[PDB]
């Protein structure tokens, strides 16, 4: 029993880790097979990233412009190149410890780790999610950029996320490992203001199937509701709609715990109408919306 | 910017973990240089575990009833021994991935990651704190026994704590990895209740300063207190006293904030008495209590 907010073990992540340096500036990348990952602004000085131009930047860039150092020892740049925000550097060594991988792009209201590195280094590892505005709220100081966020499955690792920067409101954006920002984010220092956080409905009624499981039932009441009916209410407190996709997903708890789940969703609605009365869930005093129904499940049955 | 609860990166404590059987039961093991340490209880039964007589259960197993597999290859067991609430199986391998290592027996009120495990491969990793109470607050099923919690300084991680139970309440009691428990517990399944589980208030103290530097500064106030008039307070809330101890070790974070220890202790008192108010301090409805002040110095600077 006991319920906490994991990440996945990181050490097939660490051994990816390389740090990346164009010129001044130094960040972090990642080294899988005979190829480093690493986000193009690290050809930017903090003056060109007022109005970067990439193409014209990247051409007064060579191959040995771009130091790659994997623990102490540095790696040969054979060749470079841009793929939308992040480069591309070919090696002559493919890494050693290259786990199986996929790159995934995932969806607003998906959850993976982040391994935080500062110079090629990891310094720690935290569980997120992609907020439903494509913005993630992550733990990042200068020299962070290029840490990854990933998934993994027995022992494929899923890579999913690469920083790339912050918000003047502090939130994180970045981009997937083929380069592409998630939302509307450009990797450039100008104004861009996040949407609406929006809540991750159906992660909060993981999270509550979670509770119960783990023995925290207070908030169970006599009450069932509609879809139609639940989401007139999560839509008045800045709620994700639920769909039918939603309630599918959740079968599988439904079905250990024997609460229909538009009986949750009442449940829910409740919480949202009332609040917890000074009571909390699961040790937390909010409705945690960062972990999937997916999550739920193998931390409640030991997924390794 | 962004503070959260972060865990060390797992790597080196993954390549550690072996599984270990005897009998009918499975459990996690660590293997380090030529030994693999383990709960004592692998030894029993579901039903020995109600008054276990370890030194009497022991004498009925050798060397090749303990199984030690390390990813899917065996290791060849040349000895056992016990130590308190642990054993020790000497093996005829040292351990290849064993990193720089030292065993350390935590105080209550300080902070560890724990790689939670299942057949000696890990599912996940987290940070908790050793409760005043001597039980901490985990995510633990069966097969979970012999997970271990760390800390990492650079290169050299240092062991603190092997899981060995769990009380009827939910919470988790477990080991050095000299096998002595942390608090009374004891690992038989009998009553055993754990004491109050007070705040620990250097580390609130901690999370408001990490709150300020991350920008959410609403609970400042103009007022400030005394140590004895705090305590006062503290006392009463069921939180730990504030000690002249617990104000140097602030002296960092209050130096980098410019806020006395003292004022940031009126703020608390102030959040203790009127409550939060709806609001929310670093994404918590509550009083974070599981990042001590040498975490929120490690995560606001970015040591790897
Ligand atoms: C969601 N609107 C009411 C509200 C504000 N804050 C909250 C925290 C927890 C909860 F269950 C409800 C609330
Ligand atoms: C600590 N006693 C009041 C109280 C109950 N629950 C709380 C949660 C947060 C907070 F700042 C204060 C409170």
């Amino acid at each position: 029993s006991g319920f906490r907010k994991m990440a996945f073990p990181s050490g097939k992540v660490e051994g990816c880790m390389v740090q990346v340096t164009c010129g001044t500036t130094t960040l972090n990348g990642l080294w899988l097979d005979d190829v480093v990952y690493c986000p193009r602004h690290v050809i930017c000085t903090s003056e060109d990233m007022l109005n970067p131009n990439y193409e014209d930047l990247l051409i007064r860039k060579s191959n040995h412009n771009f130091l790659v150092q994997a623990g102490n020892v540095q790696l040969r740049v054979i060749g470079h190149s841009m793929q939308n925000c992040v480069l591309k550097l070919k090696v002559d060594t493919a890494n050693p410890k290259t786990p199986k991988y996929k790159f995934v792009r995932i969806q607003p209201g998906q959850t993976f780790s982040v391994l935080a590195c500062y110079n090629g280094s990891p310094s720690g590892v935290y569980q997120c999610a992609m907020r439903p505005n494509f913005t993630i709220k992550g733990s990042f100081l200068n020299g962070s950029c290029g840490s990854v966020g990933f998934n993994i499955d027995y022992d494929c690792v899923s890579f999913c996320y690469m920083h790339h920067m912050e918000l003047p409101t502090g939130v994180h954006a970045g981009t997937d490992l083929e380069g592409n920002f998630y939302g509307p984010f450009v990797d450039r220092q100008t104004a861009q203001a996040a949407g609406t956080d929006t809540t991750i409905t159906v992660n909060v009624l993981a999270w509550l199937y979670a509770a119960v499981i783990n023995g925290d039932r207070w908030f169970l009441n006599r009450f069932t509701t509609t879809l139609n009916d639940f989401n007139l209410v999560a839509m008045k407190y800045n709620y994700e709609p639920l769909t039918q996709d939603h309630v599918d997903i959740l079968g599988p708890l439904s079905a250990q715990t024997g609460i229909a789940v538009l009986d949750m969703c009442a449940s829910l609605k409740e919480l949202l109408q009332n609040g917890m009365n000074g009571r909390t869930i699961l040790g937390s005093a909010l409705l945690e919306d960062e972990f999937t129904p997916f999550d739920v499940v193998r931390q409640c049955s030991g997924v390794t």
